[PDB]
């Protein structure tokens, strides 16, 4: 209970300044996609678009009318439709968009529109600060290939929250979902690297489940072990 709707796109509050935006697409069943909205000082930061441009425009309208702070940047966590399907709506609103350089390189073949800006990463997985200017509380981390080769993750400074995207499944999941683009061999390690990158996080947000505990990370690596 307690999950606010606006148009067709649930917002749920996670922390006083972190909302979960949820949109739905129908996979002829229906499927939820989760993303984040972050209030940091006098601007708004977004993580992940919705499945489509119209849903993404709704997210923007909402920010305008529930937060009323202008959207500074948006970060998308890889080149899949649940994360990137709404790029045009972001660009029409003139919002600076960032993704892993690799996500941007793969976006055309994945049917997605590229972000305007490319994030690069060090060998230890942390984002190069100068490719991510003014991200504020957003801490961007590339844990290695897993769900896709380009998947990145984001921690929120000043919260128990880290966002795993489609990389992490929930603690009671019966599978790792879509392994279509998966790196089987490195998945377990990547799931574990995300865990270790945000060691103090206890609320883990993922793409198709309510926020879960760290058991989500542990369980996902367990399942991925059985792959390799
Ligand atoms: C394209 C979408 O249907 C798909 C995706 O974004 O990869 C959803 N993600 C998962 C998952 O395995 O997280 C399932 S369905
Ligand atoms: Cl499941
Ligand atoms: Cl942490």
């Amino acid at each position: 209970t307690g999950d606010q709707r606006f148009g067709d796109l649930v917002f749920r509050q996670l922390a006083p300044n972190v909302w979960q935006h949820t949109s739905y697409l129908d996979m002829p069943g229906a499927v939820a996609s989760n993303g984040l909205i972050v209030r940091d000082g006098g601007r708004v930061l977004v993580v992940d678009t919705a499945w489509t441009d119209d849903q993404t425009a709704q997210i923007l309208n909402w920010i305008k009318q529930e937060i009323n702070l202008p959207v500074a940047l948006a970060v998308v966590t890889h080149a899949h439709q649940d994360k990137m399907g709404g790029m045009d709506a972001l660009h029409a609103a003139g919002i600076a968009t960032y993704a892993n350089a690799l996500s941007n390189q793969l976006a055309p073949q994945e049917g997605m529109v590229a972000a305007q800006h490319s994030l690069t990463f060090a060998a230890n997985g942390w984002v190069e600060p100068a490719t991510a200017p003014n991200f504020g509380p957003l801490k961007v981390f590339y844990p290695g290939p897993g769900h896709t080769s380009d998947n990145i993750t984001v921690g929120i400074d000043g919260t128990d929250i880290a966002f795993g995207g489609c990389l992490i499944k929930d603690s009671k999941a019966k599978s790792l979902g879509n392994l279509g683009d998966a790196d089987t061999e490195h998945y377990a390690a990547s799931a574990r690297a995300f865990g270790a990158a945000f060691p103090k996080a206890s609320m883990i947000v993922m793409s198709h489940s309510a926020p879960d505990s760290r058991a989500a990370i542990t369980h996902t690596a367990r399942m991925a072990d059985k792959l390799r």
